[PDB]
């Protein structure tokens, strides 16, 4: 009924995930073959913080970024259409794994630097950051994927954002991140939901045996109760332990920003539709998230993993 509309450009398969606002189904999108993850919203039950989701993510273009790549509003559903990640969320990664080396933690650990200090350079907060919501991409690249919360987990989030007192809280937040990767626990828990709270606002947590001075001296600049003392994400960048191994700061620039339509992508499309090249261009342009901005940026996709661009 609701699903008319989407089975036109989709077929849709199992549910891979459940959250508290969406139930997303694995789909692949029939013109191009390719593999998509569609994200499924009730209207009737629930608020506009999927207005907020895509406003986000129309500007958010970035290696570490999940790709939005077609919204459908119906009746009674909204529909988005997202860069599938087969690799599944971090957290569950951590869970078979127990905890990671710092050696893999760093590598994972740069990625998340990356996606937020380039989500903080446009201006936003996540505001939201967690394992389960980094998800790995078939490259086994991250992917970060839920921006209801984007502004211009109670165990995540900073004792000020606690307080009511927004970058520096996804400092926090990654802090609370690089602890969980590294002893595979949160620093603060608790069955009851306040005495989780004294926890946060105390800082003081376990230091496990396996981490090395670097690390706990990186945990406790970010995991610094008062904001004004919390390591600010400037030098997150070029932290000592960031930089080992590597040697250069984190690289936060989007690789892929928008600059010219592609040459070779529009004109698959004017040959598969048989439309005038120019009115095909010009109709691309207009960016509005349908089955035709769909269709174009699933076929980049095709040419950021060295793909033919060719329509079945
Ligand atoms: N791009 C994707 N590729 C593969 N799986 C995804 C993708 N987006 C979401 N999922 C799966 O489904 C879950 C729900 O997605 P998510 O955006 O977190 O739901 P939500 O209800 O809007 N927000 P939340 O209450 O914070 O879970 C995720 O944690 C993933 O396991």
């Amino acid at each position: 009924k609701d699903y008319d509309e989407l089975l036109k450009y989709y077929e849709l398969h199992e549910t891979i995930g459940t959250g508290g606002f969406a139930k997303v189904k694995l789909a692949c999108h029939i013109l191009t073959g390719e593999m998509v993850a569609i994200k499924i919203m009730d209207k009737n039950t629930l608020l506009p913080r999927i207005k907020t989701e895509i406003e986000a993510l129309k500007n958010l273009r970035h290696q570490h970024i999940c790709q939005l790549y077609h919204v459908l509003e119906t009746a009674n559903k909204i529909f988005m259409v997202l860069e599938y990640c087969p690799g599944g969320e971090l957290f569950d990664y951590i869970i078979s794994q127990d905890r990671l080396s710092e050696e893999e933690t760093r590598v994972v650990f740069r990625q998340i630097v990356s996606a937020v200090a380039y989500v903080h350079s446009q201006g936003y907060a996540h505001r939201d950051l967690k394992p389960e919501n980094l998800l790995f991409d078939e490259y086994h690249k991250l992917k970060l994927i839920d921006f209801g919360l984007c502004a211009k987990s109670l165990a995540y989030a900073a004792p000020e954002l606690i307080q009511g007192k927004g970058s520096e809280a996804d400092v926090w937040s990654m802090g609370i991140l690089l602890y969980v990767l590294m002893c595979g626990f949160l620093p603060f828990d608790d069955d009851n939901v306040m005495a989780l709270y004294k926890k946060i606002m105390r800082g003081k947590y376990d230091v496990p045996k396996w981490l090395s001075p670097s690390s706990i001296l990186l945990l406790q600049q970010m995991l610094q109760v008062d904001p004004k003392k919390r390591i600010s994400m400037k030098n997150l960048l070029n932290h000592p332990w960031i930089m080992q191994d590597y040697n250069y700061p984190v690289e936060w620039q989007s690789k892929n920003p928008f600059i010219h339509l592609d040459d070779d992508c529009v004109t698959e499309l004017s040959v598969h539709h048989r439309n005038n090249r120019q009115t095909m261009e010009d109709l691309i342009s207009l960016w509005q998230y349908d089955h035709l901005t769909a269709t174009y940026l699933l076929l980049l996709a095709k040419k950021a993993r060295g793909k033919p661009v060719r329509l079945r």
